[PDB]
C-alpha cells in the first residue's frame, strides 16, 4: 500500500472477538520515536569501580524497537475476566502486525522557542529480524511495551545489547552487530508496513487449580494391600527389644501410604513477612539471598523455579526472591516501601509443588545398628527425579507472554521461569529508526564524516492482532467454583479505570487459576 | 567379488570430497592380525589381592576387531580445519566398510631363524554383529583404532569383555559368548568383504561458542518493570529498624535482574594447578577425587558432566578429573610428567555451564526472624531443574566419535560424557579371526582336542568411508571471528608432520568451537 | 546516505599550479560544479567478517556485474538571516545525474582519492567535487589542452520522488591470486 | 581498504596491464557517475539585463545510494596435509574490539588485511 | 584387464611410424 500525503494508510482497529474456541484480540496505539544516540553506535560498559558481579560490556544502537510482550497489551480487564473464568487453558496461534500513518517532524530550537514542522520527504526505516540473527532482548521484562490503556501515547524504547566481557573489558569472542547491515524498508508519510507470523505448537497454559493434593489421592475407605514398617521395637519384661513390625496403611495413618508420584523439584528461598516487626533487623537482601554462580559471578535467582509461596494460614509470608512483584501506579524506581508494590502469590500450586521456604524433605545419612541410631537431614535443593510432577508459574494480566528458548545443546522443560510460553522461534524483533538528514554542508570537500544533522522525530500508529486458541472446561463438579469478581461496595474510584486526573491504574495483579481440576 | 591369486580385490581409496552441505571422507589402512590366545577362549579375572574397587570377571576371545571410532581416522588436520572454521554443526549420515587384499602367511621358527611363506589355501573369518548381540566394547576410548597417518601399519586389537562378578568370582547371571556361534564369512586370498550402514537421526554437534552469557541477556538501556527486594532495614534515630524496600533492576544493579533460565547442572570437582608449587604436597589423587558408588564399589567420575574448566584469567587451573587428557607422541604409560600430556580445555561453555571447581550457587537453610539471622549454604551438586540450559562437551580431532546408548528403561540426555554422538544402534562391531590350521596329527585316533597348530598370521587392507552432513553458519556479526590457524614463525619441525626419523605426531588437541553464535 | 553541496558556486573555474612551485609540481586544469560517486575501495562492499570468509576459503575472485541505484532525493534550501540558519524543503528543485558510459570524460577514478563510500554503513558522507588536469607548459596551457563542459551531456533530472538506476557488466579479467606460494 | 580497479590507459601498447597499486585493470571500467544540483536563480531585476545571473538560492541535496556487485569465486582444491594459516582475531582481552566503534561512536580499522593466507604449489 | 598368474598382461611395443605429417614413437623398458 502506498499513496499521497493526504491519505490515511490505515484505520484504527481495537477490539476482541470471541467465537467458539478462538478469541482474536487486536489493539492499536500511537507511538513517538526520537533520535537516539545522535545517530551513533556507542560501546558501553560497566563502571570501573563496579563490583565483579555487575560488570558488563556491550553496545547501544540508534535504533528503536516495538514490544508487545505483556498480556495487558492485548486483553482488557473485562476480556481477561472472560478468559480466566471459563477456560482451562489457552495459547497463541498466529499474529498480525501493522505500522501506518507515519509522520516525521523537524524541530527548530531558535532562541529557546521551539518550532515544530512537517518534513514530508524524510523517512523511517523498519525491518523485522525474521531469522533471529540479532541478540534477542525481548523476554527480559523490560519497560517500553505498548501501554495497557488504549488512549495512552508511548515512547519507543532504544535498542542495545550485551556481549562477552572480562571485567570491564571485552574479549576476542565478543561480537558487534551493525543494524544498518540488514535489508530494511524505508517509509515516507503515506507508506505502511505489515507482516504476519505463526506460533509454533506449545502446550496450553494451565488456567486451573488442582482440587486434589498430591499426597491425598487414595480411597479413604479401603486399606492398602501393601505393608509398611510401623514399629521397630517392642516391650519386653520392663524393657524393650528390637523387633520389626508391619501394618497396612488406612485412613488413620494416611501419611504412611505407598504412593506413585513425588512433588516437583525445589531450590530453597529465604522467607520474609509482610508485617515489618517479624523480620530480622539487618541487611540480608544480598547475603541471605539465593543465587547461582556462573563464571565467577553471583547472580540472584529471581524468581527461580516455580514453588508455592507459602503454606496454608500463612499469607503474611513470601519468599525473598521467589515471586513476581509489580509496582503500583506512579511508584518510584529505587527503595520504595512495601505499600507501593503488588506482590503476587503462587499458592494454587501447593498441591504439587513444595513450598518455596521449606525443605523438600529428609533423607537418612548413616547406617543404624545395635549401637548407632538412625540420623536424617533436610534436603534444601532437589533436582528432578523420575516420578515427579509439578505445575508451572502462573501468568498475569500485566506479566510477560513469551520468551525465546536459548539455542543450546540441551535444556529441560523449557518454559520460561518468569511465566509464559517458551518458543524456539518467537515473534521476531521489530526495529525502527529515523533516517538521518544532514544539515547544511560546507562548500569545500571534507572527508570527515558528517556530525551536524537536522533535529527531528517521528510518530504514527501501530496495531497488533493475535489469535488465541481456547481449551474449554468440562467439569462435573457439583458445587459452584471460585471466580474473579469485582467488589460491590462503594468506593471513590472504580478499579481498572481512570481517576479524576486522567491516570489509568491497575489496582492488583490478576492470575489465571480460578477454575478447578482433578489431579 | 571373487577371483584368483593374482588379482587385487580392491583399490586404495583415501581422500575427502566437499560438496555443498555434505563432506565424504574415505580412508584406507593396512593391518596385521596375529593369532590371539593360541586359538582359545580363556576366563580372566582380577588378581586375588586387588582392592574391591578393581575386581572384575570376564573372558578373552581369539578374535580381533576393527575400530575407527576416533575423528583423526577420517579427517586430516587440514580437513579438520576446513570443518571447524566454516560450519556451525555436523553429524554422520552413512558409512561404507570394505576389507580386501587378504594375505595369510605361515611362520617357521627352525633354529632361531624365522622363515615366512605364503599359505594360499588358509582363510580368515569375518562377521559384523549387526544385531548387537555381543557385549559392545567400542566407545570406551581404547587404543587400537586406525592410525591417524595413512602410511602407518597397525595391529588389530584383541576382543574381550567383562560380565557380572562377585569379587573375583562370577555369579549365575553372568553370561558367556562363543563368537564361533555366529554366521561368519570365510575369505581366502582373493575374496573381499563389504557392508553398509546408515546412522540414525542425531542432533548436530555444536561447533560454535556462545557470544553471550546466560546472565547477560537483557537490554542494558531499559529498566525492568519488575521489582526485587533491595533493602531489609532502614535507619531510625541513631539506629535501624526492619523495613522492606524494593527497587527496579537496571544496568547499575544488573546482578539482581529477573531472568528466565538457569545454568546447567553441576557435580563439583577438585582443582589442580599446572604450576607445581600451587598444589598441596600430599597424595590426594584418589582421596580427593570425585567418584560414584555402585554396588559397593567406588568408581572415578571421569570426565563427568560437562562443566567449564576454569573461570577467566585462570588458565593455569583445571579440574582434577574433569577434562580429557591426551598424551604427546611416545609418552609412556604410567606416571608420566605433565610435560608429556596434552590437557584439553572446555572454557568456551562457561557462558552456560558452571565452572567445574566452584559451587553451583547458594540456598537458604533456615527461617530468619526477629531473633534469627538468615543463613545460606553452598550447593556442590545440583541435579537438573526445569529451566536449565547447557552445552555438551566438545569433540576433538583425536577424540571419540560415538558411543552406544545402554539399553535401559530410562536415560536422560543420552549424549556420551566423553563427547560425541549417542546412538541406540551404533555402527556394529566387526570381528575377524584366522582360521586355525592343525599341525601334523597322529596316525592313531585320539579323542583329545587338537593342541598343535601351524603358526600363522594375516594382513591386508581396510577402508572406511563416511558421509557427514554440514550445517553452514549464517551469522550477521560484523567484526571478524576467531579461526584455528598455524603459527607463521620458524621452527625445527612443521606441526602435524613427520620428523627426521619418520614419526608422525600431533602437537596439540584441536576442538571444534571457533565460530560464534548468539545465545 | 550522501549529502551534496553546491560546488564552485555553480561555475567552472580554470585552476593551475602556483607561480613559485617547482617544475615537478606544475599543473593546469579545471574544476567543475559537479560531484561524483565513488565506490572503488573493497571495504565499501565487504564487511570485515565477509572479507575473512573470502580470504580464508578461496584461491581467487573477480567482479562479474554491477547494479547502481540512487533514490530518496531531498533538496533543501538554506537561509542565513541574521547569523541564524533556517533549512526548509524545496519540493520543486531538482538534481541532474548521468553516467559517462562512453568514457568521454577524463577518468579520475583509480587514483586512490578520498571520498568513497564509508566503510561503516551508518556513516553519512559528502560527495566529492569533480575536476581534472590537462596538458600544461609550466603554469600555462597549450593549444592541445582540452576543456570539457559537463552540461554538454544528456543527463536525467530528478525531483524528490524520482530515482536513477543502471547496470554494468565487467569484462573478463584474471582472478586475483588470493594465495601464497608454498615453494620457492 | 585498498582500491579495486583502474582504467587501462588507451594507448598503442602496454605490458601486463594490472594496476600497480593493486587490483583489476579494465579497458572499460565501471563508468563515472556525475551529479549536480540544478541552479535556482534568486530574485531577478524587473528591467532586462543581458549579464549572466550571479545570485542563486543557497541549497543542497541529500539522499541514499546503493551498489550491488556479484563476485565469482575460485575454490581451493589443495591436498596439503597440515593445517594452513588463516586470518583470525586475537582472543585476549582488550578495551575495544577490533573493527568496531569506540565509546564515542568512531568506527576504526586497526590494521590492513591482505588476501594471501592459503597456499599453493609453484 | 585382469587375469591369472600365468598370463602376460601386455606385449612389447617399441618402434616408430612415419605417416605424412605425423610420427608415432613407442618405446618399452
Amino acid at each position: 500500500g502506498a499513496d499521497g500525503v493526504g491519505n490515511s494508510s490505515g484505520n484504527w482497529h481495537c477490539d476482541s472477538t470471541w467465537m467458539g474456541d478462538r478469541v482474536i484480540t487486536t489493539s492499536t496505539r500511537t507511538w513517538a520515536l526520537p533520535t537516539y544516540n545522535n545517530h551513533l553506535y556507542k560501546q558501553i560498559s560497566s563502571q570501573s569501580g563496579a563490583s565483579n558481579d555487575n560488570h558488563y560490556f556491550g553496545y547501544s544502537t540508534p535504533w528503536g524497537y516495538f514490544d508487545f510482550n505483556r498480556f495487558h497489551c492485548h486483553f482488557s480487564p473485562r476480556d481477561w475476566q472472560r478468559l480466566i473464568n471459563n477456560n482451562w487453558g489457552f495459547r497463541p496461534k498466529r499474529l498480525n502486525f501493522k505500522l501506518f500513518n507515519i509522520q516525521v517532524k523537524e524541530v527548530t530550537q531558535n532562541d529557546g522557542t521551539t518550532t515544530i514542522a512537517n518534513n514530508l520527504t524524510s523517512t523511517v526505516q523498519v525491518f523485522t529480524d525474521s531469522e533471529y540473527q540479532l541478540p534477542y532482548v525481548l523476554g527480559s521484562a523490560h519497560q517500553g511495551c505498548l501501554p495497557p490503556f488504549p488512549a495512552d501515547v508511548f515512547m519507543v524504547p532504544q535498542y542495545g545489547y550485551l556481549t562477552l566481557n572480562n571485567g570491564s573489558q571485552a574479549v576476542g569472542r565478543s561480537s558487534f552487530y551493525c543494524l544498518e547491515y540488514f535489508p530494511s524498508q524505508m517509509l515516507r508519510t503515506g507508506n505502511n508496513f505489515t507482516f504476519s507470523y505463526t506460533f509454533e505448537d506449545v502446550p496450553f497454559h494451565s488456567s486451573y487449580a488442582h482440587s486434589q493434593s498430591l499426597d491425598r489421592l487414595m480411597n479413604p475407605l479401603i486399606d492398602q494391600y501393601l505393608y509398611y514398617l510401623s514399629k521397630t521395637n517392642a516391650p519386653s519384661g520392663t524393657t524393650t527389644m528390637s523387633r520389626l513390625q508391619f501394618s497396612q496403611a488406612g485412613a488413620s495413618d494416611i501419611r504412611d501410604q505407598s504412593r506413585n508420584w513425588l512433588p516437583g523439584p525445589c531450590y530453597r528461598q529465604q522467607r520474609v513477612s509482610k508485617t515489618a516487626a517479624d523480620n530480622n533487623n539487618s541487611d540480608y537482601s544480598w547475603t541471605g539471598a539465593t543465587k547461582y554462580h556462573l563464571n565467577g559471578r553471583d547472580s540472584l535467582v529471581n524468581p527461580g523455579p516455580a514453588m508455592a509461596s507459602h503454606k496454608d494460614d500463612e499469607e503474611k509470608y513470601f519468599p525473598q526472591s521467589g515471586v513476581l512483584i509489580f509496582g503500583k501506579q506512579d511508584s518510584g524506581k529505587t527503595n520504595v516501601d512495601i505499600e507501593k508494590v503488588m506482590i503476587t502469590d503462587e499458592e494454587e500450586i501447593r498441591t504439587t509443588n513444595p513450598v518455596a521456604t521449606e525443605q523438600y524433605g529428609s533423607v537418612s545419612t548413616n547406617l543404624q545398628s545395635g549401637n548407632t541410631q538412625a540420623a536424617t537431614t533436610d534436603v534444601n535443593t532437589q533436582g528432578v527425579l523420575p516420578g515427579m510432577v509439578w505445575q508451572d508459574r502462573d501468568v498475569y494480566l500485566q506479566g510477560p507472554i513469551w520468551a525465546k528458548i536459548p539455542h543450546t545443546d540441551g535444556h529441560f522443560h523449557p518454559s520460561p521461569l518468569m511465566g509464559g510460553f517458551g518458543l524456539k522461534h518467537p515473534p521476531p524483533q521489530i526495529l525502527i529508526k529515523n533516517t538521518p538528514v544532514p544539515a547544511n554542508p560546507s562548500t569545500t570537500f571534507s572527508a570527515a564524516k558528517f556530525a551536524s544533522f537536522i533535529t527531528q522525530y517521528s510518530t504514527g500508529q501501530v496495531s497488533v492482532e493475535i489469535e488465541w486458541e481456547l481449551q474449554k472446561e468440562n467439569s462435573k463438579r457439583w458445587n459452584p467454583e471460585i471466580q474473579y469478581t469485582s467488589n460491590y461496595n462503594k468506593s471513590v474510584n472504580v478499579d481498572f479505570t481512570v481517576d479524576t486526573n486522567g491516570v489509568y491504574s491497575e489496582p492488583r495483579p490478576i492470575g489465571t487459576r480460578y477454575l478447578t481440576r482433578n489431579l
